[PDB]
C-alpha cells in the first residue's frame, strides 16, 4: 500500500537539544534520504556544548522509521502516518546503569521532514566507555516491532563496539504514535538496522551520519 | 566544617519537565528540619495543568539533606554545603515506563534552591500512570553505596494503586558534591516515607511531606 | 498448642548446580522464630571444594525466623504445621542469574528444608568465580501481594574486597501449602545475614541471620 | 582451524529433565537435521510430569547452534567445537517476572549429537500466559552473537505470540563454551531464528519441533 505524500527523495531538517550527565548541548542536522529504499544521510553540527564530553555514538539513533524499506506484505505504519506525521519516544538502558530517554516529533512540509528531537541521559559512570569515549560504532541490529496497548512498539538488542573489539550492550524500547486517528497498526515484523558515521572531525563537532533499514518477516520467508 | 546548615531551612524549587510529550512547569516553596529528616512543600503547577498523568511519579523529585543521619554514618549531603551538590535519577517502572530526573541544589542563607528536570517516556495509555490510578508511594529503604567514586542509591519502590494492587518501580540515584574532596560514606540505608498531605481535584496545588532516617540496618537500628 | 515453638531445630539439604558444577550441602541448626534469629552449621557433602563464592547460596539457607509485630500479618507462622514453599530468582549485575526453591515442612520442633539452587552465566573473571565476596550487606525486603501470591523484592549488595559492592536483585514468591492462609498487607522485612565462621575451603560454614518485619517510617 | 567432523545429515538424541513452578518433568527427543543448511526437526515425548501444566513453548529453544547456516566470512564457533563438543547456559527473563535458566551438554558420537538438557523456571504468575497455556508460538527472532568476558554470548529479544494476538516478551542470554582448547572466537554477528511446533497432541505429551537458523553480518552485507 502507498497513498503516501512521501517522495522517493526527501530532505531532512533536524534540531536536537539535550543534556547528558549535566552537560547541555544543541545539535543541528541537515540531510537527505530515500524512504522507499530505507536509506538516509545527514550532516550534523554541534551548535552548543561542543566539544561533547561523552561518546557521540549514543546520540546517533536519535538522529525516523520512514526511511525503512517495507515490503508489500507488511503494513508500513510510518509512511501511512503522513502528511500529518508521527512522534516516537525512546528509552536507552545501558548495561552499566546509564539510562537515556529520547523523543522526536516528526512533521512534513513539502519535500522536507522536520524533526524536533530531545535527548536526556543520566547515571553514566565517569570511567565508563561513554564518558571516556571508547565507542567505535553501533553494531548492526534488528528491531522487533509489535503492538502493546494499542501502540506500535520496537525492542532492540543493541551493542556498541569498543576499543579492543569488546562490546557495550544497550536495550532500546521505542513507542511510535501516528498523529492521525485510525492509522492501521502492523503485525509482528522485524526491521534490520545499520547506522554508521561516514566522517567526522576530531572533536565530533561535525558528523556525517548514514543509516540503512529494511523491514521483513524473518525466517524462513525473508 | 562550621555548620552552614541551620535547624530550620527554607526550600525553593522549580521543576520543568515532559512526560509522554506533555510539557509542564511546577513551582515549589516549603520548609524543613534537616537534622530531623522532615520537610514540607507547597507545589503549584504553572504550565501544563491539569497534568494528564499521576502526580505521584514526580514527588520523589520534589534532597537527602533532609534525612536524619546518626553519628556513626558519614552525612555526605550535609557536608556538601554551603557549596551544594546535585543528583541524577532514573525511574524504571515494571510496565516499561522510564523516567529520568536531575536536580541542582544550591544554598543562599537559610534557603535551599532546587533546579529540577523530569522526563518520562513509554508510559502505556491504559497504565496506572496515564489513567491516574495511583494512591501513594509505599515506605521504602534506599541502599546507599559507592560506585565508580560516586555515592549511589538504589531503591525498590512500589506505588499503591486503586484496588489495593501495587506498581513496582526501580530507582537509581547518583549524588555528586560540587566541592572536591567531600568524604564519601560507607554502605548504609535510608528509610523513606513520602506523602501527599492535600491537593485540589486536578493536582494543580499539592502539599507534600517527606520523612527520612539513615541507619546501618539490622541489628543497628 | 501452636505449631511454632520458641526454640526450634532446622534440618536442611541443598542440591544444586552453579556454572556446571554440581554440589550437595547438608545443614543443621537452631533458631528462635519469635525473635527472628537462627543459626546453622553447613557441610558440603558433594562438589567440595566449591569453585564459587559461598555467599551466593546463604540466603537460600525461611521467613518464619522473622520478628513480626502485632499490626503486621505473619503469613509464615500461619503456614504451619503444614508449611509453605518459596521460589526465588537472583539477578546479579554482571549477568549471573540464579534460581532457587525450598519446600519447608515441619515435624515436632524441627523444620525440614528441601532446597534447590541453580546458577548460570557467571563470568570467570567476576567476583563470584574469583571468590572476592566478603558478606551480604544489610537489606530490606519489600513484601506485597501480586496475583494472589505474597512476593518479596530486595535490593541486595555483596561487599567485595577493596570495599566495592556487587549488586543483586532478588524476587521471592511465597506459597502456603494450606488453602485459606491470610495474606498480609504491604510491609518491610529488615535482613542481616552473616557467616560466623568457616574453614579454608568453605566445606564447613556456620551461618546466622536476623530478620525483623516493620511498616517503615514513621510507624516503625 | 580443524575439521568439524560434522556430516551433512546428523541424528539428534536429547534428554531433558527439569522443574517449572515446582512441577518436575522428563522429556525425550529424537530427530534429524542438516547442519550446513541450519535446519533440524525433532520428535519430543514427555516421559515424566505429563501432562505439563505450563506452556510447552517456553521449553522449545532449549530443545544447538551447530544447526545454523554460517557463511564463510564468519567464524563458525559451533561446528569447530566438534568432535569433542561444547556446552551452553541460558537465562530466560520474561516480562511478568518469570525467570528460567537452562543448560545443555552437547557431545557427538558418529552421526548423532547427544544433548543433556536441564531447565528450571520460577516465579511464573498463576494467571499468566505460561501457567494458563495461552501461548501460540515464538515469533521469528535474531540472536546477537558477541564475545563477553572471553566467552561467546548470544542475547535475543524474543516474543511469544499469545491468544488474542498479544505478545509476551522474553529476554534471553546464552553463553557458549567449547570443550576443546583453541577454538577461534568469532566477531560480532547475527543469527536469524525461527522455531515452530509442527504438530502435537492435545496435552503436548508428543510434540514435533522444527527450527531454521541462518547466521549473517547484518545490513547491508547480508
Amino acid at each position: 500500500h502507498h497513498m503516501s505524500a512521501i517522495k522517493p527523495d526527501m530532505k531532512i531538517n533536524l534540531r536536537m537539544e539535550g543534556n547528558v550527565n549535566g552537560h547541555h548541548f544543541v545539535i543541528d542536522g541537515d540531510g537527505t534520504g530515500k524512504p522507499f529504499e530505507g536509506k538516509q544521510s545527514m550532516d550534523l553540527e554541534v551548535k552548543e556544548g561542543g566539544p561533547l564530553p561523552f561518546a557521540f555514538d549514543i546520540l546517533t539513533t536519535a538522529f525516523n522509521r520512514v526511511f525503512a524499506e517495507y515490503p508489500d506484505h507488511i503494513q508500513d505504519y510510518f509512511k501511512q502516518s503522513f502528511p500529518k506525521g508521527y512522534s516516537w519516544e525512546r528509552s536507552l538502558t545501558f548495561e552499566d546503569g546509564g539510562i537515556c530517554i529520547a523523543r522526536n516529533d516528526i512533521t512534513m512540509e513539502g519535500d522536507t521532514f522536520y524533526n524536533k528531537v530531545r535527548f536526556h541521559g543520566v547515571n553514566f559512570p565517569a570511567n565508563g566507555p561513554v564518558m571516556q569515549k571508547k565507542t567505535l560504532k553501533w553494531e548492526p541490529s534488528t528491531e522487533k516491532m509489535y503492538v502493546r496497548d494499542g501502540v506500535l512498539t520496537g525492542d532492540i538488542t543493541m551493542a556498541l563496539l569498543l576499543e579492543g573489539n569488546a562490546h557495550y550492550r544497550c536495550d532500546s524500547r521505542t513507542t511510535y504514535k501516528a498523529k492521525e486517528k485510525g492509522v492501521k497498526l502492523p503485525g509482528y515484523h522485524l526491521v534490520d538496522h545499520c547506522i554508521e558515521i561516514l566522517s567526522h572531525d576530531k572533536d565530533y563537532n561535525k558528523v556525517k551520519l548514514y543509516e540503512h533499514a529494511v523491514a521483513h518477516s524473518g525466517l524462513p520467508d525473508n
